[PDB]
């Protein structure tokens, strides 16, 4: 399992659900045994680490091919290049730590594309604020991960590049938000989720089309919910100080939440953190209502992966060291 | 007409016909008066403006889309320095432009400024060879509009590009001393990049030819093959020369190979190549004729037209370019 730098948690409170997820109960099994889909993984309760754990799930899942990542991500960066080491290290860090967390599942080869397309997406998140060289770098990119998997991978890096198209257009500083739900339907479409959605599918192995995700959409948006939330209530720190000295827009939750609110900060995050508590216990009912209806194995396999998504991405936020001690 | 900086010749001798060509005529009809294929083009006597001109070709064509090219190229160098010594960048636009507007005279206000990019997409990584997603929507934009330009051609055009980009890749390290001038044709042959300079006779002409239209116009274009990087080497030769003696650089160039074949001096090497270029010259008109006696498709007879109209425009190119001269 991939060392832990350091944890934290904004709020501060933690939680216990008024009845068992059953739902939720594959996650904390596989800890201790093998579950399906979970092969390529290291199980572990955050809490026996040491790092807080405000969350439903009851545990995490990790990729056990992470080293491996680390060396892909190594490697592009070595070709990309083809203080400044301090802002590498936490590029590669970042690389390796979020796709690890978010998309478990992943073998060794499907690791190391995972790291190479987050580097890809952070090295240019990051840029945000000879052309033929570097288009046959991505072009060597897209033939690596399109012999690892040859169904998924066209999806897989279109998923980035319709993320790239996004970041260029920017929401206008002087629009505001009404209401909480408006804010949600806006950072909804912060989540690259054509990407997130094809890197589900690789790892897990799995293929759907999209009359296939008709099924999984609100439990789909709940996903993208909690995950935007959930990066919004880690990220907030880091943008506030980010806001003092270059004079940043703070387009975040927490902020909405207090003007909308009219309470305090450390209000506005509690309040953030049980919306997240809520949408956690509507992401199980809403697994439950699922297993009613005769879905898929496939299926059935991204819906869970969705549920593995949201829980790293917790792990990957309490223990990223951008968001902690900001 | 687009201004000229600099005039030379390397050796220096004028062509003298002894037999008129009627195949090269229709470049001497356009001076005074419009002729089919030159409407997009300037055509002009080299001499009549002061550049030396030794060729049997009665003129060059040079697009009338020129300052459009200038326009374009001068915008996706500013993308390209914002996505990342003056001297090399003035020098790079003006290479740009002076090459594909003589080479490919044809072109009309679009599609000059899409040979003008493509130019500095392959000057710029030959100078190289002497984030990446931002960089790769460059080259994706770039990449629709020239397909959208032309559908059919666009792809066997960008394509074009990027199979030379891996030609240099397979580039060997150092040539030994040519033991045959007829060896060292079909290695000059090979590095051609053949497949980017139909695609832009097409493009410029306008016109669509399939592999089956090409073979019968393979004789004559294995000629403008030859007479293209022939003239290349005469006019590059002094160029070369003097890096050799500052850098120690290798030198492969004809002229070099036939001062060692025939143990000659470098004067009458240069008259030598000189010589053999004028009877390529001879041997594209005669072919000309042989071809007109067999039955064409009109858009064959415009690329076989076309070759000789790069063949020309290269020569006026070559005696243009500063750095040849200098």
């Amino acid at each position: 399992m991939r060392p832990i730098t350091c944890s934290f948690d904004p709020v501060g409170i933690s939680f216990q659900t008024e009845s068992k997820q059953e739902n939720f109960e594959f996650l904390r099994e596989a800890i201790s045994r093998s579950v399906p889909g979970l092969e390529n993984c290291n199980v572990f309760d955050p809490r026996s680490l040491g790092v807080p754990w405000p969350t439903s799930f009851p545990a995490a899942a990790q990729s056990k091919y992470w080293k491996d990542a680390e060396e892909a991500a190594a490697e592009l960066m070595d070709q990309i290049v083809a203080k400044k080491a301090a802002k590498r290290r936490e590029l590669l860090d970042t690389s390796v730590s979020a796709p690890m967390n978010m998309f478990p599942a992943a073998n060794a080869p499907r690791a190391r594309i995972m790291a190479k397309a987050a580097l890809l997406i952070f090295m240019h998140d990051d840029v945000c604020e000879d052309i033929l060289w570097q288009n046959r770098i991505f072009k060597e990119f897209s033939e690596e991960t399109n012999r690892e998997d040859p169904v998924v991978g066209p999806q897989f890096l279109q998923g980035i590049l319709n993320w790239v198209e996004h970041t260029r257009k920017a929401l206008p500083a002087s629009m505001t938000f009404r209401s909480f739900n408006e804010y949600i339907d806006y950072r909804i479409g912060d989540f690259a989720v054509d990407f997130c959605d094809a890197a589900i599918l690789l790892t897990c192995e799995i293929f759907l089309t999209p009359a296939d995700m008709e099924p999984l959409r609100k439990l789909h948006r709940l996903y993208m919910t909690h995950f935007s939330l959930t990066n919004d209530l880690y990220s907030f720190n880091k943008e506030v100080v980010a806001e003092q000295e270059t004079g940043s827009a703070v387009i975040n939750a927490v902020r909405v939440l207090e003007q909308l609110v009219d309470t305090s900060t450390r209000s506005a995050k509690v309040l953030l953190r049980a919306f997240l508590w809520d949408l956690e216990l509507q992401i199980h009912d809403e697994l439950t209502r699922l297993k009613g209806t005769d879905l898929t194995p496939s299926q059935w396999r991204f819906a869970r992966g969705m549920v593995e998504v949201c829980a790293g991405n917790i792990f990957y936020s309490a223990t990223c060291l951008r968001y902690a001690k900001p």
